[PDB]
């Protein structure tokens, strides 16, 4: 409840930038964005 609400989200961002990185290797730049 005290906890924030959209807390995932600046969780799922962390998991976005490290995407960055595995895209950066994988197709070489960002596929989605």
């Amino acid at each position: 409840n005290e906890l924030d609400v959209p807390e995932q989200v600046d969780k799922l961002i962390q998991q976005a930038t490290s995407i960055e990185r595995l895209c950066q290797h994988y197709i070489g730049w960002c596929p989605f964005w």
